[PDB]
């Protein structure tokens, strides 16, 4: 709230009531924070790095890139909600639009207000009107496009987040439509999906500590662990790690293929069911 | 004073500003009085009807234009002292002057300092400086070109007063230059006119009110006299008036022939010497 306030205020708009400069700045305002939390909304996922690693070094695209989109369909689903809670909410309180296009306006009516005001000074003059710097003389002309200029930014917004509302319903349609599969099946493979995500990082923060520690041992003659490292030691030894083809062949895109009719869910439980 | 200002009041100035309307009633309100106390002088002056019997019945341009010239410069001495009184009056006010040429200036520091006032806008609002319309905005500049409209127009003023002052000052030159004689014998003509033309008056009142006095006496059979009248019927008797011939040898020009080189100095003095 407080520190909110102490924040918002710095990010908060200051329209350069300039003609052929202020939307440049609304532009700028409204897409660049878009863009960065566009971008990091790709980077904060995860599966990007997947598909990053699947394409990289296999380059295979030999499947399809209809896999590769279903995997971006769930990157834009992480990711792609920041950049538009962002649109919307500059666009409905409309204040980068009223920038971007006060110096777009038709001058007919301020020509004819202003005494045949001219082309030089009404453009300039439409861009001072989102500083409120118009006269008695015309604040009630610019209260007037000011509203209309707002009218247009919030019909902008609400016709923006209709789209994308009917977006995300196609493309979940899509999904479910596309499918290779139920949605039972589909339920059971983000269960499994998140269950081996899990385990596989608990795993590995255990059987890389019960490495560092058989080094650690070989170095000084000992190691300095609690109980329950001293218990992580007692219950799972190691004679060696897995090497890298074999890690390889765990990493990659979360197929489908089903081995002899019975499934396999992920690429792990496809090397497992391989042996 | 009071009623001097009661109509001064409806004489007073009264600038419409407007462009191209606005020096039109300078114009008029400068020219037009004082055309009409010029053609007043002229109306004034009795000289003027002696030059008109002069020149229509005889229809003689035959000694020269210059005596009907050094009569009419006599006209104008008379008459146009109240053209000029009214135009240096007018001028030295500079109010008509700053309503004719406000709509004249040059708007370029005027656009430069109303954000690229257009001619349109420029002119018209050129027009209702005199006025003081001005806003904030402008009010110091209509203060400047107000106050170099009115050095105009009293320096204008001041070199008219001048020129008309160096032009009566040659025409005196003019008429003691081309005179045909001394300055101490035009001194006793025109106390000769003076005297002729008061006698002259008073003697055809007497002799109309005794020529009027016999007829009605012709009438009636007899008069209603005050002593006065008794006293002037006692003194001037009357047979008969002068005929027509003998009253068109008196009108004309004031001549200056001189008959056997005795001078003539009008022509009743003509008339009286040719008999």
């Amino acid at each position: 709230t407080v520190g909110s306030q102490e924040l918002f205020s710095v990010v908060a708009f200051h329209c350069p009531c300039s003609p052929a400069r202020n939307y440049l700045y609304g532009l700028a305002a409204i897409g660049v924070p878009a863009l960065v939390l566009f971008i990091i909304g790709i980077i904060l996922n995860n599966h990007t790095w997947n598909l990053v690693a699947e394409c990289q070094h296999r380059r295979t695209k030999n499947c399809s890139a209809a896999p590769t989109f279903l995997l971006l369909s769930s990157i834009l689903g992480r990711a792609a909600v920041a950049p538009v809670t962002w649109s919307v909410i500059s666009l409905l309180r409309g204040e980068a639009y009223v920038c971007a296009l006060s110096e777009f306006v038709d001058p007919s009516s301020l020509t004819a207000r202003e005494e045949h005001f001219p082309s030089a000074h009404a453009t300039e003059i439409l861009a001072r009107f989102p500083c409120k710097e118009n006269p008695d003389n015309l604040s009630d002309f610019r209260e007037e496009v000011s509203r209309r200029l707002r009218y247009e930014s919030q019909l902008f917004g609400w016709l923006l987040i209709g789209v994308v509302a009917i977006l995300v319903f196609l493309t979940k349609c899509l999904k479910h439509y596309c499918s290779p599969l139920s949605y039972r099946q589909e339920a059971y493979w983000a269960q499994y999906r998140a269950n081996e995500d899990q385990l596989f990082q608990r795993t590995a923060e255990v059987h890389s500590r019960v490495l560092a520690a058989n080094n650690v041992r070989r170095f000084f003659g000992f190691v300095a662990l609690n109980k329950d490292d001293e218990e992580l030691i007692a219950n799972f030894p190691v004679e060696g790690t897995q090497p890298r083809p074999q890690w390889n062949a765990i990493t990659g895109v979360y197929l489908y293929r089903e081995n002899q009719g019975l499934p396999l869910y992920s690429r792990l439980h496809k090397w497992a069911q391989g042996l």
